[PDB]
């Protein structure tokens, strides 16, 4: 009955948006194990852009989050079929193409984003009082 | 065997320091219930100073934290003997006098702070690259 869910990401400067998204992935089925993958510093910089917190800092925050059952850190940048088999992953959860092959196989689960909750947005509120 | 631990605070812009401290309070005994109290906006501003996130924002983050079992929000600004009895609280956990009466009664548990992990410290790292 236990469904293994994999959610990968940078998880830089974790905020309510990340957390609600992890909650959604964890609650995709009644009984789950949520594995969270944390991207490496080098690959994040190479493909996405600047990352603020190091791999170790981003990974240690996630350890304190209720919905997180297991962590793969660093995780691969691109999910592969072999990777799903190795870790016995039933579904990949991500906001909604690099996921076409996952949808085709029945293995993709959409989760939503939350906007306007980020650390950037907060300091704006701090300075907008000056 | 279940020990009720109460940890109150502002919990503004929660970071690794808050989280490690909550972990410590939760792990003070083998079997615990950690109740977290979140101070009101008005009282925080009146007695401590500016608060960045509203009561509701600070409380919703704490809901996603593994160590948190129960939340009192808003909580009283000052702990009282009556309050400990009402909620059946065995120990108050806080970094180490407003707690003298708690120590005298055997009801105070020290937890440590973690420094240099705060949201302020992060943006400094962001700008120090310019």
């Amino acid at each position: 009955k236990n469904v293994v869910i994999y959610a990968d990401g940078v998880y830089d400067m974790l905020h309510l948006g990340h957390m609600k998204q992890l909650e959604q992935a964890k609650k995709l089925f009644e009984n789950t194990t949520l594995i969270v993958g944390v991207t490496s510093d080098n690959e994040t910089k190479l493909f996405k852009g600047q990352v603020v917190q190091t791999l170790e800092e981003r990974t240690e925050t996630l350890k304190h989050i209720r919905w997180v059952d297991e962590i793969i850190s660093p995780c691969p940048w691109v999910v592969t079929p072999e990777f799903l088999e190795k870790y016995k992953i039933d579904y990949v959860a991500h906001d909604d193409d690099i996921y076409a092959w996952l949808k085709r196989a029945g293995k993709f689960k959409a989760t939503q984003r939350t906007e306007g909750v980020s650390t950037t947005d907060l300091i704006v509120r701090i300075l907008k009082n000056y």
